[PDB]
């Protein structure tokens, strides 16, 4: 997708998320009520240290799942529907209460390029 446009679309994510490199460099200074999204491409779902996730997203990483750009793009359009489908569980719940109407792919490409 497009990284430069996804950078501008991350203005919907920064209200709960930041993007902080391991030495502390703040690539995006945002909030702290969602987890750090630096290196989230390729990382096991629900394992970022010192963050209390809801149980479904943890069970999703406990089965082997690591995020990809394409899964980020779909999850961000409707996080609770994503979780219900992958876990095959109607009761799957999510704490991320925000659905991105368009721009999933671009934000996803922007998150992969930020470590690079
Ligand atoms: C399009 C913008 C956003 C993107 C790209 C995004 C991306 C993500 C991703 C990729 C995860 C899973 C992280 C992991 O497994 O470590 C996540 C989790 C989460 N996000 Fe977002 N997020 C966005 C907007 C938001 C907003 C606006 C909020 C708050 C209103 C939010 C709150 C959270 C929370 C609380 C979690 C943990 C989910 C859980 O425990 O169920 N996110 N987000």
């Amino acid at each position: 997708g497009d990284a430069a446009k996804g950078e501008k679309e991350f203005n919907k994510c920064k209200t709960c998320h930041s993007i902080i490199a391991p030495d502390g460099t703040e690539i995006v200074k945002g909030a702290k009520t969602g987890p750090n999204l630096y290196g989230v491409v390729g990382r096991t779902a629900g394992t970022y240290p010192e963050f209390k996730y809801k149980d479904s997203i943890v069970a999703l990483g406990a089965s082997g799942f690591a995020w990809t750009e394409e899964d980020i793009a779909t999850y961000v359009k409707d996080p609770g529907a994503f979780l219900k489908e992958k876990l095959d569980d109607k009761k799957a719940k999510t704490e991320m209460a925000f659905k991105l109407a368009k721009g999933g792919e671009d934000v996803a490409a922007y998150l992969a390029s930020v470590v690079k």
